[PDB]
């Protein structure tokens, strides 16, 4: 069996695939914490855990030149001044399942919880590449490729890359981590090293880290090309052109309700509602609107957390919403985030309909009933 | 008469103040071509039209120490070379009519067309900044404030400001533009010199330039601090706070149907839908969806245009989609763009509604009738 050497695993996860390993945390845990415990940390394994030696471990960085820089994870330590990211990661799969509601989808039924937060530190992947001798800047479009050491049978592993300007930004902060909430990484997320991209795609946070190579091309990898792409609803697998849709990078304005869940019943008087709200590409939630009746009415809930420079606000908005509610009603509980290029959340999932069932960020509907 | 002299128009514009003057093309030409002729580019002035001497004409530039360069419109043309940007400019009102239609709002009741597109040809922000003697990068947030030669009776010049780090950025293509679609600015369109920030509100690209400032804040404009924000929809004039919402700079995903035109009734047989989509921040859009039962089925539409390097989508794209129509039927044809970061437009008007009618990208929908 491939996955007998894969890690244990906290008991209270919510596992969607056992073997590989795909887990979320229970909802009522989710929005708890700020950063998430790397116990809890959502789980995204398409293949078998690697197990690594880490004094033998080797990270392989091709120069500019057609060269091989080797780092060991010391090296990567020592040599490279750390640095920390807070940085949520959230699968294109996320929701997934409110999707399958409306027409069935084939995917992980992931529910609200395929996203985490987490203090990441490492190397940053700029010092890295000015390390094997690249320039801050190359002429036209090139990409930065990982290779995890992942593999399948056929023997191809997990890769997937981004463009070589995030990668060299100060700004964008990509890092090359071995540690994450103040520990060293665990192996269900990377040991030793990951790339961590913040605000992209949870998918080119490349774990198991074996390989960096710059190209003039994206990842050639099927993850790269045939996968994590985001298509009309009249799209089908007979029909699908996978040249015909841009990788997923930066992701959409997000949110979610995570108290209460739903078929509640809640006591009458006071009820705080409670989720959280995300953006891609560093762009922060100015505002969440939460909705008892349907979405017909509207109040602003608040927001938690500290702000972030502009542009690099990496990390989820925690908020909640304490409202009064009375005995025997009905509440269908709403949640819409707005992000700072004002980008807002569709009303209803038919109309953003896919058929890999990625990019589900309609309102977040939750029905509950309040007690006599 | 402040206003007696205002330039001349071209009479075929949708004109919805006289004084000040505010105009859009009519919709069956907006999207005609990619590029907007001059005549025919949407204007939107809040004060009479400066009237200028372009030989006495001085841009005042305040440097790092406190001391003023002053620059002729000569000097402006020769000391730094010109770069050309295509930029789209959409106001923050564009669509605000179809907002009205759900609880009127104040302001001038755009139609579909205060946007437009053209060819900026000018000096980079960025070089008479760094000829002033600014670095390229300052510690902290600061801002670029812009003042025109227009002022309110109390003697207030129009003023907006856009972020330090964008003004200096080579990849942001910040403009002080002083032609417009190969001939000079029209006195319209702010002979002789404006601003033209691409990816950015309408509001920020000052025209009649007369000043440019560095500043550790904001611009202290009413238009810049009381004005361009996006509120919930709950908020009303008594309630809202200015400082609560942050002021619109990047513009969401947007799309409009330019033809047919509603309540056309159309011959069987074959339609060609046509109409535009753009979004902010230099974000490309991916696809442009159509619907012509009212948002139920959906087809994809043909984007015209050529790509922009990545993150430099400055400019519209125009689509069209021909298909099938048969006699005595009823059409509601529906149009919704995605962007490069997956960003979408949501399905109802109500849900973003705000009290100043701004960032209005709900779903446009045209109804029309197939004739027998
Ligand atoms: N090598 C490796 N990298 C990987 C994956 C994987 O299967 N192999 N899964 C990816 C995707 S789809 C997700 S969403 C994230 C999940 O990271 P997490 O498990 O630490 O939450 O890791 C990405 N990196
Ligand atoms: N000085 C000056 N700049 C101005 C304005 C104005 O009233 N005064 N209007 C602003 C706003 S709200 C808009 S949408 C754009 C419109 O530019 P256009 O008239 O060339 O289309 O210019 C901006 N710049
Ligand atoms: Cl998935
Ligand atoms: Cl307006
Ligand atoms: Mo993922
Ligand atoms: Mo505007």
């Amino acid at each position: 069996d491939p996955f007998a050497g894969d890690p244990p695993r906290h008991p209270g996860l919510r596992v969607n695939s056992q073997k590989p390993f795909n887990a979320e945390p229970p909802a009522e845990l989710l929005a708890e914490r700020f950063l998430t415990p790397n116990e809890l940390f959502f789980t995204r394994n398409h293949l078998p855990v690697p197990a690594v030696e880490p004094s033998s471990y080797r990270l392989r960085v091709d120069g500019p030149g057609g060269g091989t820089l080797s780092l060991s994870l010391a090296e990567l330590r020592s040599r490279f001044p750390k640095h920390e990211v807070t940085a949520t990661l959230q699968c294109a799969g996320n929701r997934r399942s409110e999707m399958s509601r409306v027409r069935p989808v084939k995917g992980l039924p992931w529910d609200i919880g395929a996203i985490s937060t987490a203090r990441w530190g490492g190397a940053r992947l700029r010092d890295v590449l000015l390390h094997a001798g690249f320039p801050e800047e190359l002429q036209g479009e090139w990409h930065v490729c990982f290779e995890g050491l992942d593999a399948d049978p056929g023997g191809a592993p997990y890769g997937a890359s981004i463009p070589y300007g995030r990668a060299l930004s100060p700004a964008a902060d990509v890092l090359l981590a071995y540690e994450m909430n103040g520990t060293e990484l665990p192996r269900d997320h990377g040991f030793p090293v990951r790339v961590v991209v913040p605000g992209v795609v949870g998918a080119r946070s490349v774990k198991w880290l074996r390989r960096v190579a710059v190209s003039p091309d994206e990842s050639p990898s099927h993850w790269q090309q045939n996968d994590y792409k985001g298509f009309s609803p009249c799209v089908d697998w007979d029909t699908v052109d996978y040249r015909t849709a841009p990788a997923i990078q930066e992701l959409p304005v997000q949110s979610a309700v995570t108290q209460p869940r739903p078929g509640a019943a809640v006591p009458p008087g006071e009820l705080t509602v409670k989720g959280y709200a995300w953006s891609g590409g560093g762009r922060e939630v100015v505002r969440v609107d939460v909705s008892l009746d349907g979405g017909r009415t509207w109040k602003v809930a608040r927001l938690m957390g500290d702000k972030a420079p502009p542009g690099r606000a990496w990390a989820w908005a925690l908020w909640e919403l304490t409202v009064p509610v009375e005995a025997g009603t009905e509440l269908e509980i709403v949640c819409k985030a707005v992000d700072s290029s004002y980008n807002v959340q569709p009303d209803s999932v038919a109309p953003i309909w896919n058929l890999r069932g990625v990019l589900s960020t309609a309102w977040h509907r939750v029905r509950v009933s309040v007690q006599d």
